[PDB]
């Protein structure tokens, strides 16, 4: 019934970038610096082969002395694991977004798990590229079996000890020149895929 998608699937790809900007759209306070998201399949690959492993655990390479991807220095990972009728793309990137019913903005405490959501709404990262992998179990579950495993990898990957974003009144931050579209500050050579 439910179908997991492979990483080229242009549905699956949409999915995840729209769904990921739906929410850096519209987060309050208002970002003044938010960069458009969009795909990147060097990203997808590499979230391909660590949702492999099937380890609800962070890839060991996303950090120097590693380089996964040429072009960034740290790679940010955001990791959901369930059964395969709840996953959606939707599914598991509301579910890392809502956790923003846990972190504090002002403060930045966060009284759960909070890293999900500032790594959804990072303003610095603009490349996102994610996989679903069918997964008989799941090293870090005991319960859970035949689980889907979506990874997603963040260009360049966030979750600093500061601010997700510069709150301000929207794209009054962006780079450069750049422009605006739906608060996000949009830019024809980041954003070609």
């Amino acid at each position: 019934a439910n179908i997991l998608p492979d990483i080229e699937n242009e549905d699956f790809i949409k999915d995840c970038v729209r769904i990921h900007n739906k929410f850096r759209s519209e987060v309050k306070p208002t970002a003044s610096d938010m960069l458009y998201m969009t795909w990147d399949p060097a990203l997808a690959q590499i979230a391909k082969a660590w949702a492999s492993n099937c380890q609800f655990s962070h890839n060991t390479r996303l950090k120097p002395p590693h380089k996964l991807h040429p072009n960034f220095t740290s790679l940010g990972e955001n990791i959901w694991t369930g059964s395969v009728p709840i996953f959606s793309v939707s599914s598991a990137i509301t579910n890392w977004y809502d956790e923003i019913q846990d972190y504090d903005f002002k403060t930045r405490i966060c009284k759960k798990v909070c890293g999900h959501y500032t790594q959804v709404v990072w303003a610095d990262s603009y490349k996102v590229g994610c996989a679903v992998q069918f997964c008989p179990k799941v090293s870090g579950f005991d319960a859970l079996s035949n689980g889907a495993h979506f990874i997603c990898n963040y260009g360049p990957g966030g979750n600093y000890p500061t601010w997700p974003y510069k709150r301000g009144a929207t794209c009054s931050a962006c780079p450069n020149n750049d422009k605006c579209l739906d608060n996000l500050c949009v830019n024809r050579q980041r954003d070609q895929v």
